[PDB]
C-alpha cells in the first residue's frame, strides 16, 4: 500500500550540527575530568560568535575558548572565504557554574539505583528494514553525508566546504522498500567548481557508492545541489543553535519523539540518557526474533525513579501477545534513571560523535550494542 | 490491549517558551510594517540577557530592544528575586538587515504560484479524540496550564510566578478514552506560600476545572510539584532557547514530527508553513467523516515547487480505500510552497499567540478552520 | 634647557582607534537624520565581535549592522589573514534607546543660549611651534601615520595592513626644537615582505617625506617595525575599546587633559563640545599676536550653564598681563554649553574624521578655523 | 595672579569605576595562582551585562564568572531598582587563554634585567601641596568620596546607593593654598529620602569632615546634586567601560598624562608600570628637599629596554640646577622595563584596591614610599 516517505540528515557543518558539536565537546572534557558533572550546553552560533552558554558542575575545569575553537577547526571552517574561520571568530561564554556538592540539587538521590530523575517522554524504536536496526530513510540520509565527511577531509574532492544538507525518499509499497524516489544532496563547494563537474563529482564519489543500485530505478531523481551555488556556508549568512536539529538525530521523521533535546546533557538529564535505554531495549528486542518492528515509550515526571509509563507497541508485528512483550522487557532491563546510567556504563567519554552522524546507528554505542537480545528468545520460547 | 501516554507542556513562563515568544514577537512586529519580508530570528535568553539574533530582509524598521523588553514585560517578570526582571534584562541585536535584492539564497519562479523554498519534511495529525481535532493529552496538558495565566491576570490566586511545566498521563484503550493515570503541575510559587498550602488551592482551582472531571479515578496520581520549592525559576538556571519545545508546541508526543522551526520564521519558510497547512489538511480530512485519525506528511526539496513526498496514513479507520483521497488532496490543496501562503491567508501578524500554547490547538488561526471539508465528501465519489 | 619629550599617535587600525570610528560613525547618521540626538557610543572590539553599545535618542533611525560593518571595510580589515574581516565578524549591538521628547532629560534647558550642560574639566592649548598650532611631537606623530593611511590605501605599498603605531621624540633645548631623537614607527605588513625591504620601504615612502630633514640629525634613531614581524593586527589577538586612546587625540602628552572621553558623544555632552571651544579660543588667541603659547581651562559641574571656572595661563609668554588675557576672552566667546554649540555651527555631520587622525589639526574644523583672532590684537592694542 | 582648578571623581559606584574594579579584580585573582603571567582584561558593563573580555597567559585557572559576580556584590548592588542587581547580572568571558610559549608578541632579552615591552609614554607628578605629595584637589575630591563608602558599610547614613561623582573647585594663588570656590557631591539617593532632607545630612556628615575645614568662605559654592533625583544610577543609562577615568585615577587634572591603561594590566605592561614608578621617582624627588613639584616623564620603545626619553620639570623650585639630578635618577632608578618590576616589588596581588580611589594617593602601595630619598641629597653633591 503505496507510500513515499522522506528524510533529511544534515552533516556536521549546517550550523545546528555545529552547535551540537561545541555543546557535547564542552561536555566531554568537563566529563573526562569529572563524569559526575551535571552540564548542559546551549551553544548559539551565527556569523562571528559561537556563544557557548548553559550551566555546569564538576570537579573538572575545562578550558572553553579552545574547546569551542577547536571543534570548529575539526569540522573545517578555516579561512574567511567559507564563512567563519575557527580562529578570528569570538567565542564568548556564559557558563553558569554552581559548586560541586551533593545535597540540594535539582532532585535528591540516595540509595544508588533507585529514587531519581526528571520530566520528559522518551520513545525508542528499531526495526528490521535495515542491516542494523534504523528506518531505511534516515540511514540513507545519514550515511550519505557521512561519505561527504569522508570525501572532503581525506582529500578526495578538494572542494566540499562541509555544510551539507542531504534528503532522501523511499517508495514504500509494503514492509519492504520496493523503490527510492529522489536523492537531494546539496553540498557547499569552492569557486573552483563549475557546477557540471560537481553534478558529476557528487554522483561518483558521494552518492553512487552508498546508494544500493538494486533499489535505484530509472525513476529516481538526483537533485544534487539545486540552488545555484553554495560558497558561503556554515553560519556566515544564517543562524544556528543547539540541537533543534532534533529529528535527523533520531529516526528522521519515523520516531514518535516525545519533546527532546539530545546533545550536551550529561546523563542525569533523562531526556537523553533514559531515551538511549529506550533504544537499547527496542533493538535488543528486534534482532533477537520477538517481532518484525519494535517501539517503546518510557516516561518520567520529576523525582520518582519509579517511572510513570511503559507504552510498548508493535504495529501488527508481535511474536507473543503485545502484553507479554512488555512483561519480558520490564523484568529484563530497568529504566529508573540512575539505573540506566549503570546498564551500559555511560559516564566515561563517548560524546563528540553522538552530535554529528547518528545518535544511534554506528555499532559502537553502549545503547547500540545489542547483547541481552538472544536472552529474549528463551522466555518467548526458544524464539 | 490498552496504553498509557504522556504529554508535557510549559507555560509562557518556561525559558524556552519565553524566548520563542519574543522571536515570534519580532517576527510579528516586522510584519506590521509589511508582510512580504523573509525574516527568521532566534533568541537566546538567560539570566541577565536576551539576544535577539537573526536575518531579516525588510523595509520595516522595528526596534527589537523595545520588542524584547515589553514582551518579557508581558510575561510578568518584574521584582528580580522572581528570576530576572524585564527592566535590567540586557538585549542584544544580531539581526542582519539585508534590503530587497542581493542575498545569498533567493532564486525563484515566474508567476507567484510556481516558487520554491529551502528543503525538509513536515507532518500534521488530526483526531476527534476530544473536541477539536487535537489528540487531547497535549491539549489537556496545555489547557491545564493555559489556566496559570488566567489566574495571574485575573487576580485570584496571586503568588504564581510565570513558570509552569506539566504532564498529563492518560491511559488509553484501543478506541476512544479510558481514565487518567497521573497529572502534575510545576508552577514556581511565591516565597510566601507554605508547601502543603499551595497544593490545595492549586488542586481545587488550577488543575480540576480545566482537566475534565468525568475521568477521575481513585488512583489518578496527582503530582503538584514534587520539588515544591520551584521559586528561582523563570529564565534562570535552565537557559532560554528559541524554538526547541517543538513537540509540546505540536502534537502531544502523538506527532510524527519533522526536524524544525516552528517559531521565529515568516510564512515563506516552509519549515513552519508546510506544517501549519498539514493541519489544514488533517483537521479537514477528519472533519468531513472520511477517516478518524489522519497524519499527512509533506516534504519539499529546495529549488522545487512540486513537493517530493506526501502521505496520509489512516491508523485504520479510512472511509475511502486510499489512493483515491490522496488524489483528492492533490486535487484541492495546492501543496506547492507559495500556494500555501495564498491558501492559508498567512501573510498577517497573527503570530505571537502561536508561541504560547499549541500552534494548532485553539479554534482561531486559519490552520484549524473547516473550510474545504464538505467539498471532499461529494468529491471522493459524490456522498 | 635640555629636554626630549615624546609622543605616540596610533593610526586608524590599532583597535582603540577602530572603536572611535564605529562610535562616531553610528553617531553621524544618527545625527544626519536628527542632529538634536543625544548619543554616546561605547564600542568594544576584539577578535570576532564589534559590540556597539551605549544609549541614543533621535527622530532618526540608523541601521547599525552595516554602519559598524562598513567602517571596518573602510579602514580595511577584509580577509581573515589580517585578523578580523569586516564581514564574518559579528556586530552585536546593545544600544539603549530612550524616546525623543524634551522635558525630563539629564538636565532641563529652557531659554536657548543659557542654563545647561554637565560635569567635566576641559583644557585647551595651542602654541606657535608648528605651522598650525599643535605641539611639535603629536604633529609629527599624527602626520606620520597619516601618510601611512595615504600609502596603504592608494596603492603605493600593497602591503601595509593598517594597524600602525607611531612614536616620535623632540630634543627640546629651548622654545624651539633644535633636534628630534628617535622615530618609532611599527607598521603591519603582508607575509610578502622580508623585513630589510620594509626597513627600506618605510624610510622612503612613509618617514622621509614627512620628517623635515633640517631637524633630522645623524643622531636620530629610526626604529621602524622592531618586534620581529607584524601580520595579525587589529583585534585578532588583542582587545580594543572606545577612545581610551585619549592622549594621542589631544596633544600627545602636552595637554593638561581634565578627564575626557572624546568620540561618540553628541555635543550636549560637554566633555567634548565644550572642550573644542577651549581650542577655538586658545588658537584664535595665539596666531593673532597676544602670546607665544596659550592654554585655557574651562570647567563645569552639572546644570549651571554659568561655567564654574576659566583658568587661563600662559607660562611666561603674555602680551598684556595674564589677567587682561582672561578679560578679553570672556567678553569675546561664551562657553556656556548650548552656547558653544552655536558659535561654530556644530550639529551637522562633521564626525567620522574626528576619531582617526587629529581631533584638531586639519584646518577644516569649526573649532580649528581661526577667525575671531585678528579681532584680539585690537583690544590688546593693535597687537 | 591666582587660579581656579577643578578635579572630579567617581566612587566605586560609577559605572566606569565599577568595571575597572572588576578588571583589576580578575588581574588580581589571576596573580594569586601565579605572578608571572602577562594578563590584560577589559570589561564592559551595563544594564544586565558584564563581559570580562581580555587576553591572559597563565597556569592559573580563575573562574571569572565568580570574580565578576562577588565583585559587583562588593559594590552593594542588590535589589534591582538600585540600577542592576549583582545576581541576575549576566557575565561573559571572552578571555583568550594562551599557555607559556606560542603567542603573537613575546620576543625578549638574555638576563632578566635587559628585557623590552610594547611602546608609549608615562608621567608622574609630586607636590607637598597637601600631605601626601599629591596635588590635593584630586585628593580632596577623592577623599571626600572615599567617605560615601565608609558610611554605607558603617550603617550611619543608609540610603546611599553606590554612585558618587564629585568636583572640588579650589582657587589657588601662585604659592601654596588659598580658599575653596565650590564643592559638589552627586550621590544617587534612596527613593525614600526627601530632596532638601538629603542635602543637610550630606552637608553635616559626608562633605565637611573630609574636606578640610580651615578654607571655608562665605562664598564656597555648595552643589549637593543639582539634579537631586539621582536614583536609577549605578551601571544603568551611562554604560561601564574598563579603564577610562584615567585622569581621576591619576592627578587631578594637574597631571601631564600619557594615553593609557591603568587598570586591568599586569605589571609587565609598561603603560601602567612605568607610570606607577614615575611617582616612585616624583614623591621621592620632592620628598628629599631637592624640588617642590616635579613631573618626570618616562617613555619606552617596543623592542627596547633603554627608554627613549625621560624629563623632570621643576615648575620652578629646583634645589640643584638640573641635568645633575637627571643624571642622579639615571644613576639610581633603573628605568629599564623589567628593572622596574624588581624595583617596585610589583609581582603581587595588591591591585584591586587600585581601581577604586587614586592609584597613587594613599600611603601604602610601594609607589609612594620614601625609600630612595635621603640617598639622593648626599648623592647630588653630599648634603
Amino acid at each position: 500500500a503505496k507510500h513515499l516517505f522522506t528524510s533529511e540528515s544534515v552533516s556536521e557543518g549546517h550550523p545546528d550540527k555545529i552547535a551540537d558539536q561545541i555543546s557535547d565537546a564542552v561536555l566531554d572534557a568537563i566529563l573526562e575530568q569529572d563524569p559526575k558533572a551535571r552540564v548542559a550546553c546551549e551553544t548559539y552560533v551565527k556569523t562571528g560568535m559561537v556563544l557557548v552558554g548553559g550551566e555546569i558542575t564538576t570537579s573538572a575545569w575545562v578550558d572553553i575558548e579552545e574547546i569551542t575553537r577547536n571543534t570548529v577547526r575539526e569540522i573545517g571552517y578555516v579561512h574567511s572565504d567559507m564563512g567563519f574561520d575557527a580562529n578570528s571568530c569570538a567565542v564568548l561564554s556564559a557558563i553558569g557554574k554552581q559548586s560541586p556538592d551533593i545535597n540540594q540539587g535539582v532532585d535528591r538521590a540516595d540509595p544508588l539505583e533507585q529514587g531519581a530523575g526528571d520530566q520528559g517522554l522518551m520513545f525508542g524504536y528499531a526495526t528490521n528494514e535495515t542491516d542494523v536496526l534504523m528506518p531505511a530513510p534516515i540511514t540513507y540520509a545519514h550515511r550519505l553525508v557521512q561519505r561527504q565527511a569522508e570525501v572532503r577531509k581525506n582529500g578526495t574532492l578538494p572542494w566540499l566546504r562541509p555544510d551539507a544538507k542531504s534528503q532522501v525518499t523511499f517508495q514504500y509499497d509494503d514492509g519492504k522498500i520496493v523503490g527510492i524516489d529522489a536523492v537531494v544532496l546539496s553540498t557547499q563547494h569552492s569557486e573552483e567548481i563549475d557546477q557540471k563537474s560537481l553534478q558529476e563529482a557528487v554522483m561518483e564519489e558521494i552518492i553512487k557508492p552508498i546508494l544500493p543500485a538494486e533499489w535505484l530505478t530509472s525513476a529516481t531523481k538526483f537533485f544534487i545541489n539545486p540552488t545555484g551555488r553554495f560558497v558561503i556556508g556554515g553560519p556566515m549568512g544564517d543562524c544556528g543553535l543547539t540541537g533543534r536539529k532534533i529529528i535527523v538525530d533520531t529516526y528522521g521523521g519515523m520516531a514518535r519523539h516525545g519533546g527532546g533535546a539530545f546533545s550536551g546533557k550529561d546523563p542525569s538529564k533523562v531526556d537523553r540518557s533514559a531515551a538511549y535505554a529506550a533504544r537499547y531495549v527496542a533493538k535488543n528486542i528486534v534482532a533477537a526474533g520477538l517481532a518484525d518492528r519494535c517501539e517503546i515509550q518510557v516516561s518520567y515526571a520529576i523525582g520518582v525513579a519509579e517511572p510513570t509509563s511503559i507504552m510498548v507497541e508493535t504495529f501488527g508485528t508481535e511474536k507473543v501477545p503485545s502484553e507479554q512483550l512488555t512483561l519480558l522487557v520490564r523484568e529484563f532491563f530497568d529504566l529508573r534513571p540512575y539505573g540506566l546510567i549503570q546498564m551500559l556504563d555511560l559516564l566515561h567519554p563517548i560524546y563528540k560523535e553522538t552530535a554529528a552522524y547518528g545518535h544511534f546507528g554506528r555499532e559502537h554505542f553502549p545503547w547500540e550494542k545489542t547483547d541481552k537480545a538472544q536472552l529474549l528468545r528463551d522466555a518467548a520460547g526458544l524464539k
